[PDB]
């Protein structure tokens, strides 16, 4: 372990992660970062921190949207980012240590055994937060969530007597903690050192990437509603069919100041080839090219899968971000389409909303296996679209404008009629929505006493997680603004 305290030249860099908002103040910053050099460092590093009464937060790839890692006033960040070399065995079993970044992981899994894991696209996201939060990406309609493949988890927990020790959890060993590690989100129960997979799916051989853009200059409320109708009605119907599960679409409903709305679709057949583009052609044909809604000319480019996966792996700039999430079981209502149009066309004097957007992901397919409700901590297994509201900016001086823009936008979309008065402002689970995604955490939801039901559903999961919390972190060593409460 390397100790990076405030005397160390690395401190100013290592006190933060990807989102430059955190820590908000120097007072809130960690006093030190414990950079673990091997898995065997983790329990002793943790033991040293808690033995002094200091609080640990936990970092792997640093991508947390919220202050969960970096807001730890004069505490210790236990950093597992150097624990990054996957083990891909000749028998196809895989171990992904927590610091493995998504793209490095895809390269290793692909080259060593023609395997992949259906997680996120961003190159720099770490396994540690990503997988236990229920990570998904462009292959998840085909192959399900990252957590749907997990066979075992190596985790350091702290017992009632305050002793940190490694354990391995799986279907028969601490099975309730295993289930919690399959989606509940990080920084809750202990420090995951590695994820084990008895089997992974084969990497696809070939994909097509289709880009369809729409000029904002021509985008009326009616054309915008037609775009949302065509897209959402597809995922609610045809997109449930298995022959479509290799198709994954990102509709970037940009703020008007971005100039264009962009839809990026990846496609393979279920067998991982592009032997038949019919499903993609049929999907794209719903979006008529100009040369009433009409698009810029469609671009469809074929790649081998690894090459496409590299070309889409960007993380965007290192800057300030605010994010929100919603799971949709249905197409857009006319009221949703109108409220979204309102906020995407709203001018806010003194701030640049050109990087801001509502992203609407195709969802469901192989995710939507109800047997995973009982053995994972991802209860949202009936959604057809997954939404990520995003605003990005450079300067702390502009925080208030950006937070207000995205806060008002979200509250309005999920307001009265489509949502009950008691839950208004949230995509509360029911006939229309399935709530929120813990890997896109939103501390604005702490304003609502029912925030745990947004993330963990209206059923018994949160109480289950509270029981795991009492059993495996009885001292509440591991916490943050949205951690499972004892
Ligand atoms: C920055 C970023 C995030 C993205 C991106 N694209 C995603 C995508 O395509 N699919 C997704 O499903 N999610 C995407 N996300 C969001 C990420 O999934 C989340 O931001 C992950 O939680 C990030 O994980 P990581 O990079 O490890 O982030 P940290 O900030 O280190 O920790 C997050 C969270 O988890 C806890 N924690 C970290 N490490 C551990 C370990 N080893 N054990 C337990 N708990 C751990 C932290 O306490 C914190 O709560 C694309 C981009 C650009």
């Amino acid at each position: 372990t390397l100790d990076v305290s405030r005397q160390d030249p690395r401190y100013n860099t290592l006190k933060h992660g990807f989102n430059l908002r955190w820590p908000s103040t120097d007072a809130q910053a960690a006093g030190r970062i414990a950079l673990c050099e091997k898995a065997d460092d983790v329990a002793p590093a943790l033991q040293h921190i808690i033995d002094t009464g200091m609080r640990p937060t936990v970092r792997s790839g640093g991508h947390c949207y919220e202050d969960f890692v970096s807001n730890n006033p004069d505490g210790a960040i236990v950093d597992l980012s150097l624990l990054n070399a996957p083990e891909v065995r000749a028998d196809g079993t895989v171990r992904i240590p927590a610091g493995t970044q998504n793209w490095n992981g895809y390269l290793e899994l692909y080259k060593r055994h023609n395997l992949t894991l259906p997680g996120g696209s961003c190159y720099s996201v770490g396994a540690g937060g990503h997988i236990c939060g229920g990570g998904y990406g462009l292959l998840s309609r085909l192959q399900g969530l990252t957590v749907d493949w997990l066979s075992a988890v190596d985790i350091v927990t702290v017992d009632r007597q305050g002793r940190a020790a490694p354990r391995t959890v799986d279907a028969t060993r601490d099975p309730e903690l295993f289930r919690a590690c399959r989606g509940a989100g990080g920084g809750n129960f202990g420090i995951i050192t590695a994820y084990t997979f008895a089997r992974l799916p084969e990497a696809p051989r070939e994909v097509a990437l289709a880009t369809v853009a729409f000029d904002w200059a021509a985008m009326t409320p009616e054309r915008f509603a037609e775009l949302l109708r065509l897209y959402g009605e597809y995922w609610e119907t045809r997109g449930k069919d298995p022959d479509t599960w290799g198709m994954f679409s990102l509709l970037k409903l940009t703020h008007r100041s971005a100039g264009q709305i962009v839809m990026l679709t990846q496609f393979c057949n279920p067998d991982g080839t592009c032997r038949d583009l019919s499903v993609l052609n049929d999907f794209l044909a719903r979006f008529r090219a100009c040369a009433l809604l009409c698009s810029k000319p469609h671009t469809v480019v074929r790649y081998d899968w690894l090459t496409a996966t590299q070309t889409v792996n960007g993380s965007g700039p290192n800057q300030r971000g605010k994010y929100k999430s919603a799971y949709m079981k249905r197409g857009f209502t006319a009221r949703e389409a109108q409220r979204i149009y309102t906020h995407l066309t709203r001018t806010v004097p003194g701030i640049d909303l050109s990087q801001s957007l509502l992203q609407v992901d195709s969802y469901g397919g192989a995710v939507n296996k109800t047997e995973r409700i009982a053995d994972t901590a991802v209860p949202q297994r009936a959604s057809v679209m997954k939404l990520q509201y995003q605003t990005y900016w450079t300067s702390a001086a502009d925080d208030a404008g950006h937070l207000r823009w995205i806060g008002d936008f979200y509250r309005d979309v999920y307001g009265t009629p489509d949502v009950s008065a008691p839950h208004a402002g949230t995509p509360y689970p029911g006939d229309r929505y399935e709530g929120c995604y813990i890997n896109y955490p939103d501390v604005d939801m702490l304003a609502y006493p029912f925030w745990p039901q947004l993330y963990y559903g209206d059923g018994d999961l949160y109480a289950f997680l509270q029981r795991v919390k009492r059993r495996y972190d009885p001292n509440n060593i591991f916490h943050h603004a949205m951690s499972v409460r004892p």
